[PDB]
C-alpha cells in the first residue's frame, strides 16, 4: 500500500507531477505541462540525482533498452508519454518490472521525460539499445515517498 | 552505499548536500548558498514530496515517536540535524557526522526530504509548545527529495 511521487521540473518550461502507487504493478499517473506535442520518452533513471547527473536508464539486471511489454527492458523503461498540442501529458498507466519495494525499487531514483519519442529498442541502430533514441531530458525529479 | 540532495527553493538558496555511509555513523557534507549570515534549521522530514514545494515533506523524520531536540539530545526525531551555518558571503559549508540516520534500513532517510529553514532550530529548549516539535526554525527556505548516488 506504498505511494510515491515525483515532481518533474528542468531548465526549460517542463514541469509536472507523477504519482506512483503499489508483487502487485505499480499505477503510475499524473500531468505534464510544457512539452512539444509528440511522444516522449518517460523512464525512471539510475541515480536520483537532481538531469544530466540522473545517469543511464535503471537498470539493475544489466539488459538491453526494450518497450514496456518486452521480456528485454530496462526495469526503468516506462513508456513513452503523449503530450498534445496543449504541450500537457495526462499519463495514467500500469507497469509490472518497477516496484516500491524490493530488488526493483525506484524510490530514490530519478524519473526522467524526454524531448523525443522512445523508439523502445527497435531502432536498428546500438543506441536504440541503450537509450532508445529518445533526445534529451527536458525535467526531471527524485522519487520520493508520499 | 552514498546519497545526494539537490536542495532548492523559491529564492535564492541553493546547495547540495551528499550523504556517505550498516550501522556506522552517516557523512553528510556539501554546502548551501543564498543563505542570510547566521544559523539556519536542518531537518530530514517524513516525506519525499514536494509538491507543494517544501510545504508537503511533512513534519520531521521521526520513526521512533519521540519529541524534537538537538542532534545530540537523548531525545530527538531521526531527522533532526544540527543548524547549518551560513557566513559573511551566505554560503554553509556543511560537514556532520550522524549516527541515528541511516541510508538503509529502518530510519532510512532515502525517499525522503532534506530541509534547510528560515531561522535556528532551538532544540526543543524553546519556552513553547512548538519548540518540541520543530524547534521554532520557522519557514522552511529550501529542501529536496534525498536521492541515491
Ligand atoms: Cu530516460
Ligand atoms: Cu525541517
Ligand atoms: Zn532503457
Ligand atoms: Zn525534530
Amino acid at each position: 500500500a506504498t505511494k510515491a511521487v515525483c515532481v518533474l521540473k528542468g531548465d526549460g518550461p517542463v514541469q509536472g507531477i507523477i504519482n506512483f502507487e503499489q508483487n502487485g504493478p505499480v499505477k503510475v499517473w499524473g500531468s505534464i505541462k510544457g512539452l512539444t506535442e509528440g511522444l516522449h520518452g518517460f523512464h525512471v533513471h539510475e541515480f536520483g540525482d537532481n538531469c544530466t547527473s540522473a545517469g543511464p536508464h535503471f537498470n539493475p539486471l544489466s539488459r538491453k533498452h526494450g518497450g514496456p511489454k518486452d521480456e528485454e527492458r530496462h526495469v526503468g523503461d516506462l513508456r513513452n508519454v503523449t503530450a498534445d498540442k496543449d504541450g500537457v501529458a495526462d499519463v495514467s498507466i500500469e507497469d509490472s518490472v518497477i516496484s516500491l519495494s524490493g530488488d526493483h525499487c525506484i524510490i530514490g531514483r530519478t524519473l526522467v521525460v524526454h524531448e523525443k519519442a522512445d523508439d523502445l529498442g527497435k531502432g536498428g541502430n546500438e543506441e536504440s539499445t541503450k537509450t532508445g533514441n529518445a533526445g534529451s531530458r527536458l525535467a526531471c525529479g527524485v522519487i520520493g515517498i508520499a
